[PDB]
């Protein structure tokens, strides 16, 4: 029964997913001066040609656009990472205002929204066994801020009110995840943990720089989403973000100077 309430909320998930308070909880603020560019990190290779998009489901607490995964379609490797890391799924954190709404923050600015691009480690195997391994996976989030619109994202504004509420999905064949991307694919890196429960320190997150700009109209969209389903009193699907986490031992790495 967790979720975003004032009853259900980030400060309620440690009764029963102890761990949210744990040594690399996410997200973090990402303290640009602090920072340290690290001439070691190899190049981050995004490879999304062959991604095959099947569905996307509202599943309470956010909307998913799920991939196949069954082999090295769309996969992301370098950067931090060794080894390979299949997209299985995306989704989005995002606010009731612009103002708010991302999980990360870059001194303490908030942006609107935060994509999230999930993958995980292949020598695992599958997904549900990579959670439980500190490298299992690798989460490339994207800032969103409210500006020009991303004519990539259309597709999936214009599907949502087909999945309005809660255990609703439909059909979201032949979506192409590389028009979610920014030109510049500079990035922080930190070890991490999943940002809802069961909050799993499995996480290599990889936050890109430069974030993406859509259209109040595009994210307007994802706030007539509903948390509840088909046949309960409405909740609007807004503020479905987890603030920032104790940095604790971890230093956040640059990939730029
Ligand atoms: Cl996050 C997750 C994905 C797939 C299968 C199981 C998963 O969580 C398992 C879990 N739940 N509480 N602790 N680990
Ligand atoms: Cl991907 C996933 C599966 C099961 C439970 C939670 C999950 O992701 C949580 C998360 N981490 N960062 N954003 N959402
Ligand atoms: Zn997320």
């Amino acid at each position: 029964h967790w979720g975003y309430g004032k009853h259900n909320g980030p400060e309620h998930w440690h009764k029963d997913f102890p761990i949210a308070k744990g040594e690399r909880q996410s997200p973090v603020d990402i303290d640009t001066h602090t920072a340290k560019y690290d001439p070691s990190l190899k190049p981050l290779s995004v490879s999304y040609d062959q991604a095959t998009s099947l569905r996307i489901l509202n599943n309470g607490h956010a909307f998913n656009v799920e991939f196949d995964d069954s082999q090295d379609k769309a996969v992301l490797k370098g950067g931090p990472l060794d080894g390979t890391y299949r997209l299985i799924q995306f989704h989005f954190h995002w606010g009731s205002l612009d103002g708010q709404g991302s999980e990360h923050t870059v001194d303490k600015k908030k942006y609107a929204a935060e994509l999230h691009l999930v993958h995980w480690n292949t020598k695992y195997g599958d997904f549900g066994k990579a959670v439980q391994q500190p490298d299992g996976l690798a989460v490339l989030g994207i800032f969103l801020k409210v500006g020009s619109a991303k004519p990539g994202l259309q597709k999936v504004v214009d599907v949502l009110d087909s999945i309005k509420t809660k255990g609703k999905s439909a059909d979201f064949t032949n979506f192409d995840p590389r028009g979610l991307l920014p030109e510049s694919l500079d990035y922080w890196t930190y070890p991490g943990s999943l940002t809802t429960p069961p909050l799993l320190e499995c996480v290599t997150w990889i936050v890109l720089k430069e974030p993406i700009s859509v259209s109040s109209e595009q994210v307007l969209k994802f706030r007539k989403l509903n948390f509840n389903g088909e046949g309960e009193p409405e909740e609007l699907m807004v503020d479905n973000w987890r603030p920032a986490q104790p940095l604790k031992n971890r230093q956040i790495k640059a990939s730029f100077k």
